[PDB]
């Protein structure tokens, strides 16, 4: 319930706090950047599903595995935005910061 | 030790997690809330810098400052935190308050 395993072996850890929900992403060898991208894309889909099941509201901070190509960062952000558009709750998604964190909000 | 009181009665709540430490800022009746919000956030900035060193916190820290509309107020709080940590022996990176009202920073423990 706190740790959700991803299809390729990695996992997401959902930690509630007073101000917000923090989500950590862990990877499971091939190429790092390609496994990081793959794990982060699997994480985006699972995060969207968990936001709905647990019906989380307020601010969410996601620590995706660091990727160097900016295009990879946009691909993960876009994956998360597409994954949540079916959610009935209004969702706002920021951009990955220089600290490798993504901020988002969900009303309800 | 999870909750630290601020001079004007407000408080900061520190919650360590897998990926980062989150810090929530709580205010303490008829006065302009903006000046109240700024004062609390400025006291919180000083207390956060103190707790970072005292607990020797490492990694990413996300701070939820009370929301302020004036961009000048946001920079004052950001500048207060940068000045409050410049004496810290540890290497510190400080971001800016986002459109979500959160500030990200990092401290090399």
């Amino acid at each position: 319930q706190r740790e959700v395993r991803l299809p390729s072996g990695g996992s997401i850890v959902i930690d509630p706090t007073e101000a917000l929900t923090s989500i950590d992403i862990n990877s499971a060898g091939g190429d790092i950047e390609e496994t990081a991208l793959n794990t982060n894309l699997e994480a985006a889909d699972e995060i969207a599903r968990q936001l709905r099941l647990r019906d989380l509201g307020g601010l969410v901070v996601i620590d995706f595995i660091d990727m160097t190509p900016v295009r990879h960062q946009r691909e993960v952000e876009n994956r998360l935005r597409e994954a949540v558009r079916v959610d009935r709750a209004r969702v706002q998604i920021g951009r990955i910061s220089r600290f490798g964190l993504l901020e988002m909000s969900r009303q309800r």
